[PDB]
């Protein structure tokens, strides 16, 4: 009858966030391919660079998941909860040119963007409930999902304050 | 005139991710300068633990970005281009019990997510160019959105080839 | 001619912190000497407890009010002025439990807060002087009386910065 | 289902105790650390004074919150209740002076004020449920609010008994 | 009967040094909320270079207003001064550009000014009086104010001698 | 053809800041070179005093004019710019007494103000374009130049945020 409670502050409004679907019939393995890490090269990519789109991804699981936090008490600590984590990190390269002007240099420019989540587990424990933390972390930064994107571009102007 | 291209593997279906807001209103500022990381404590939790969801922001910004880029020539790199980037850490505290058994314990389980963004940013680089970075990096992990949890489960479960 | 003037900062509104009378009849002193120290029991408790709700008056004066105020000169210490003090110390112990379930454990919480008020009285100084200061340490935390909770429920939150 | 009862003699009658705002835009940090405590400098205060009104705000917090209660058994120690502490204290330096007579001296009058909670909080414990051991607290002394100051005079007269 | 005789050289004529209004709506929080140096970053700036215009005032106090002054005696030095300092430190980041060659580059071009004011302040010192240090420094680089810019020039220019 | 832009927020309305002059027939060389500091001393005051009314000027320039400022990029840094600065700072000693009272003691009360300014000059550079940075520093703290103090009175009583 145990029910997980997050303990957080969630809205009534709702977005979305529209993502496009990338294949994997253009992934291609290239390191670790058995193994808990393996990185991914998309060669749907300018065959003649030096630099190409990877992503990787990894898993990781610990026994003791509260390591790290101490300020819960053993009282309170779940002794059959295990760790699980996992992590992300895609990097594409951009090419700047126009078609306009063939003397003009076209550039590379490299972008990279990492997820790591890191989760205890017990049997109640849900998919949906992992990854409702995933979405509660993008929805401070998306706060209308593909709407628009303030929040984001005052995140890159060096603005950290968010919620103020 | 210059366009960028994302040197990248893009497919033609779309899916939502259905993010539910997160009021601004709870949300604390407790450490940071700009300088530093902006914390935030969300005050719409149980008072009655030692712990409490927090979210973190920082961002920082670098006129060398080329710098963890090794195999770029310096004739494919954008004089005019910036290094932006930014770093969230939500950590929130979930409480697992019944209200079948005042006799059985509580649990509090700690769940950790955290993403990371590094753009190269020039003139022609958009907000939503950027936001795309973020898609594209949650879009193998959910290739239906909100729909199902299949790829996202096999993470946790441990199978990090989420492209075969 | 003399005039005392609180040399603080005083704002134009004002809010009811409105409090529900303690009747004496019930309590009934304890401990101490009624000269100095003195400690009631509010027998309107229940019996069956060890503990039962109690309110302690300390009072204290003296004829040195600049003995730990070391950087006021003598040029300015008023030689007649005569150091005045008292303290209040409030335990009671609530009872949690629900009627529905008598099952269910009864326990007891123990709550405690204390008012130490020092002031330096001289011919001048009056009553509602004196009972200023304590109404100007309350306006921080109860900036609209009893109208909400919100800079108490910090304090208890454990964010301390209360102006900002 | 569960309820929390103060154990204590409550009455009828109300009465307004009448708090004059205190502006945050004057106050000034001057030392702590900005997670435990923190000290404010009303900067609305003569500069030419070595003292200036200060208030201070202090919170603490317990997984222990029975510590100190030796004669509250483990059969009614509720094990998820934790202790929440705060401690403010003002000290505001009043002027005297009369402006009839510029050769008689000024002077400086120092005035201090304590306020000091610890609360045993559980699940059920509310803002309000806190802020009325702090009302509680100040009702004996202040049995009519602002409408009079008879009690708090006794107590800076010396008379500790506020009961009979 | 004290009065406050500056010991100076001013002139019967009068200038306007003309000032053009700085809003504070477009100022944001950087560093120090509370602290007595606070940052200020103007977002009126171009969103998309790496400086933008800043101002930050800090405000300092010493109980020895005399320490660096020993060619006073101390029968002379008034043994209720405090020194009052504030210190303002401006950088804003112009941008030169041609909008008729967009192949022209566009420069940023760095400029700073401080202004320290260090008094030392009795019972008698005024605003305006402070005031006036302030002015009479700028007097003799802008001796017609907004008039023209003659000694400033020669101050560009690498000529310190202004009164000869 | 070149256009400079402060990049700034600036407004509509202006105001008089009112200097009044300071002849310069009074004033000393004392002590410095071109190469120096140059040092005069006010010989217009109290012969009686030891101490005595100075205000010096000090000027450089260097042909590395991005020396201090690091995040500013090599292609938008103006090979012809220059670093031109200046520094001034005014001492006077100013004097309490009361022709009341021959028996009342006479006191000096040291006053220093400093003003340093270092301009990125180019071509297009202009004297104007210069005074304009002094003239927008001062302006937060003289919002409505002589008129009022209100700011200034803020900055000496220690609350360094101007804009809040």
């Amino acid at each position: 009858s145990y029910t997980i409670d997050i303990n957080c502050s969630t809205g009534d409004t709702q977005a979305n966030l529209v993502l496009t679907e990338i294949p994997a019939e253009p992934y291609v393995h290239v390191s670790g391919d058995n193994k808990s890490t393996i990185e991914y090269l998309d060669t749907g990519s300018d065959n003649s660079l030096l630099v190409r789109p990877t992503q990787q991804f990894n898993c990781v699981s610990s026994q003791y998941p509260y390591r790290n936090y101490s300020k819960i008490p053993r009282s309170q600590q779940d002794p059959l909860a295990v760790r699980r984590e996992f992590y992300t990190r895609r990097v594409e390269y951009w090419r700047k040119a126009d078609a306009s002007n063939v003397d003009a240099p076209e550039y590379t420019l490299p972008q990279s963007c990492s997820i790591r989540l890191a989760s205890t587990v017990t049997k109640e424990t849900t998919a949906a409930d992992i990854a409702g933390i995933v979405l509660r972390t993008l929805a401070p930064i998306f706060p209308n999902g593909s709407g628009d994107w303030i929040k984001l571009q005052q995140l890159i102007d060096g603005l950290p304050r968010i919620f103020g």
